[PDB]
């Protein structure tokens, strides 16, 4: 797709921790704006797991290929994937990093994933209070199984999470999302599952025709994360 | 030693604490209009207990259903239920908790419940007048047996909290309100006040019909809270 | 001598803190208006004692009656009454309460009361020049008898004192304040003194002819504060 | 691809800790008005001792007479008279009153007032330059007796400190101060000196015929402070 | 870009921390820009180590020559260059040699100089968001050879971060990125590798025929940086 | 929403620690205006000393004369006079006093009189860039004997210091300057130094032609200063 | 004009901190033009040193001579001379003092004077981007001779640094630095070398005619600084 940024002017320019009187944060808002503007990616929890799965568009070839890595991986048993200003994304991915690990070292075991991304969450909402300070402007999304069993959360700028049985985020949410809306199947077996995935992510951004290289990643429940090689995801291609 | 933030290495521009020629914060008002655009909810008290009604309307067949808890614990015995900015009403309901614990820990037994919703409620004044710093756009209830009784609280952006015998909270407020203030009964039996409460609920919000699936949960003087199940509701939906 | 600095600089550009070309604080001012706002009290100085009454106008049954209390007690022989932003009102009470506790540690009593409405006073007066922050929109008067005899002191957003024989404040103030101006007897028994009082506040608010149930609370030299039952005030009434 | 001067002054930005093109502080200037607006008051040494004086104008009958004391004591031998913002000049009071203390309990003797006067000053000087925070809008004069002898002094909100022979403060200044540039009598008795000050106060203010009650404070070389009861001031009245 | 742009005083910019009504960081925008008027250079993966080379544009014979070191190392296997304002460029290249020192001192080795980039990459990130602070306005790309292999990576001032197989930076970044892009060969041994460079360098900012003297650098694996020296640069020239 | 409020905008910015677009700080310049509206005063080396001598204009008969001192000692060896805002120059002076006494204390003795200049003006040169803080509206001379022998400085409110053969400063400056520019005698003895001075002030301000009562003090080296009394200064007058 | 103001502005556009639309620093660009506003001043190596040479244009008799030192010692091996606000220039030549002995204390020796030139470069860097505070309004260069050899330096208020073989900074930089440009000789003995110095700096500035006194030092490996005498200069002259 072309690029180019037309306009160049502040233009109109509110302030900040101020409501609209409409009761609205438009800065949160503006954020939103730029998470849109991301890359497209999606997760569901199928038989007896979870996958995550990103719509990796390169550019030259000049790029160190998979060093444009858009799942990470927190900890073996808890992935994230993110849309939005790169920088804070990243930043904001090795606080959930370290968090994790404060609350392994503590209490011996992360037994809730959802905590987790509570506290990255409260991170993010902080921002949105606080005066002097620019949102986060990035959205995200963890899975992963934990002691309850295989989880997935999304998370906005504005701080807000859920949990969800599927879905995605980046430029081509709405899309997709409506896509597996309907053709979302409950108990999808891994295969299958990741196969409906790689379809709906397709339609989706698919305007432009070529899926290119997607990046996918899957955990089932009693074991650790297993990312898909080149080979294998050029399989459901 | 006085209580306060340590932190102010932090400069602040702009900042919220204007009143106007007419003697309102207009902030506080903003902030207001974000909780009318929140969820519907209400409580009363009725025989020897308090209940707890909220109405859940979901959307997606993708989201995780009951994970969208609105109806919280703060403790075994006291619960809250919030409208308005969904992160703001979060990180608001777990200092509620560890401050319920505080209480806990000092003096052996949180003895009044009003002073928990006081306390929340301070928090939230600050925010009223400290400068560099947006307030809380949420307002939120709180019910349960205190050693006083059952007893029903409700809370504002403002700061504003007060007792009542049955309230509402979020986008039906003035509809659901006005049915109770017509039709409510003192003393209704649990049965009863579930009843004409998801009947006052339904009223309100139901221009567009379908209730959907209420959230409710109650509590009994003598013992601890209670959150009825799925078919339990369905019962007198 | 010396002193270490915290903070490198004292401050930086802040809100709240400009003289108007003619010499007035306007925010001084539109707090003064949202205190006008407000319900109606008054105190006044009788016998061998001091009483206070407000006006309790209720409105919805749901309302929990007592509990809306606007007479509030610092102490078993200082009470207080406020008109205004009611968090800020409520917030400047337990301040009242503190500080009452306070030197009654030190010093073992609290011998002057005068003392204890000028630092609450003081705490006020500060918000009118720090910049910042915006200032207490409320107004209260501090009612008992302390070591030198029954006081009667009121404080205003500015954080001006002063003491009276007789006054009022709140929405209907000018009003209660000239009845009292005119009718108001010197040492005037307790029972004639509520008359004459309860008759100040329903000519004055009593534009809308319901004088409703007002809240009265008396104490005498040389014991504590006593607060009226229901029936006793509904027997002036 | 040229640069000059094409804006020979600078546009008005904030007015806090800013000179204006003209070399002056608008805001300290403002100040100054807020004291114009404040009750007239004078001292003037005497004899063998120096004496203040301040017109007590009161209103309601409601009011509690000699408790709007406007002479303060700051130690049995050094008093000050203040007019201004009632709240700032109280604060300011008090400052001058520990200040006190804390050079007798340092040197075991307040040996030149003076430096008393000095501290006060410099306290406010500091409010005229510090970046946020408005500055304290009254004057005040600090009359007693010290170790070099009677001594009287004023201070304005600009931080400014003077030493006179006779003077006034507050209202009717220029009026008052007129009248004693003519006709004030260098070594006049007390009894004639508290006269030459009633008069010049009376013809002052005077505009409106009743001189009201005065307020009379005065000290002479050897002892303490005295104030004058009803009766004697009523006598020169 | 060409200077030929319109000169303007500042936008419309309250503080830097808002997002733009389309989601982007106008200050980190005008960050860019300083960037673009700065020097040329590049750097890319060859044989079986890496080089850079940047273009030295000296003016007046009264310069110190090569005391105008482009390529600086951070350590004897790390260099990076830099490209916008000098002075900003300086400060982050120590910070990142010191933070260089403190690998090496607790882990006793760099292991992963993605790591290195990524911490002075945070750095900058930091005045992104944090209010009261101007952002880095300058870009960067380090090279050098680590525990996995040969590695470059580039860095903006919005603190985003990528590895690639080859890449340039500053005013020619478009123009000489192409050529790469097109011509670049995979494998290229280090003697031809340089020659690609230079003529990819030429073309690029050689709108003004004159290449002059360029500054190169370059590191293979199992030894430390090599400096081209004057002639050996000339050879290629 | 919006009742019609919109008119008013609320924004802060800065304006002293800010350059104009032709290299001068407009707040300093302004600065300097204050002082040029302060009174007229001079000093100039001579024989084996310097003398300093200021125009001491009064007003009010009820003024305490000499208590206007306009020459002020820092130690028996140096002495200052200043002009500009008043409440400025008495800090700044005492400013310099403790500071004095700091060397003393230190090194045994205040070696040479040009570091303690240095130092108050380095105290305002700090005001001079670090934000949130307006500038001293003040210049002074500093004169005595040092060391090193007869020393004289001036600064002003940028901080600027300049030793001196004789000079000036107040409102008429450039007069006086310019009359000593061309009749100062180098080595002029005492008793005609003064005489030359007292001329050269008189001219200048003497538009109004009274001389009124000048200030005048001198130290030689080999001893302390000598304050002329009354009755030697009206010899030369 | 009135005590009121005209012009509404709360704020304006300008400030501090922020890159204008084609990524320059407007502040760090107006702090250069006071730089040029200064005296001119030049440096360059020579023989086996280097040598300083300051135009040092006096006004009034009445001014100390030599007391206004251009050229200024940081220790026996090492000078600087500045141009641009005089008050800035001097605070930072001292920290470059002090500065210059912490080395000497840790290390026993400075080693290489091009580092202590860059530590007072990046205290200049520092105000290009933390916001509240004004930055250096200042240029100086540095020359002495360390252990690499003779070395000059020079340094702007942007925080920017180079070595040169001789250069010059103020007023007439360009018009001397052109002469150099052309007629500058690399290996230059001193005699000659001062010569062509004084020569250049002569056409440059010398529209005007008359060089006046200009003042000159320089140092040769091997030794300490040598200042020229009146005589010694004017016989160049």
């Amino acid at each position: 797709g072309a690029m180019g940024m037309q306009q160049g002017q502040m233009a109109y320019d509110r302030a900040i921790t101020v409501f609209s009187p409409d009761g609205r944060l438009f800065q949160v808002e503006y954020a939103r704006e730029a998470v849109k503007k991301g890359s497209t990616a999606l997760g569901m929890k199928f038989a007896n797991g979870v996958l995550l799965i990103s719509d990796k568009k390169v550019r030259s070839r000049l790029i160190e290929q998979n060093s444009i890595e858009k799942i990470q991986l927190i900890d073996d048993y808890v992935a994230a994937v993110t849309s939005g200003l790169v920088a804070d994304a990243r930043v904001l991915v090795d606080f959930a990093r370290i968090s994790a690990q404060q609350e392994k070292v503590t209490y011996g075991s992360l037994v809730n994933i959802e905590n987790l991304v509570k506290r990255v969450a409260d991170q993010m909402q902080q921002y949105t209070q606080y005066g002097g300070v620019r949102p986060y402007g990035v959205s995200l999304i963890f899975a992963g199984i934990d002691q309850i069993g295989p989880r997935l959360f999304d998370c906005d700028p504005a701080g807000t999470i859920n949990e969800y049985k599927a879905t995605a985020i980046g430029s081509g949410k709405d899309a997709v999302v409506s896509f597996l809306e309907r053709e979302y199947k409950e108990n999808l077996p891994e295969k299958e599952a990741v196969t409906l995935g790689i379809k709906a992510l397709k339609s989706s951004l698919e305007e432009g025709e070529e899926l290119k290289a997607p990046e996918i990643a899957s955990i089932t429940v009693g074991n650790k994360y297993r990312i898909y090689d080149q080979e294998e995801v050029k399989k459901f291609l």
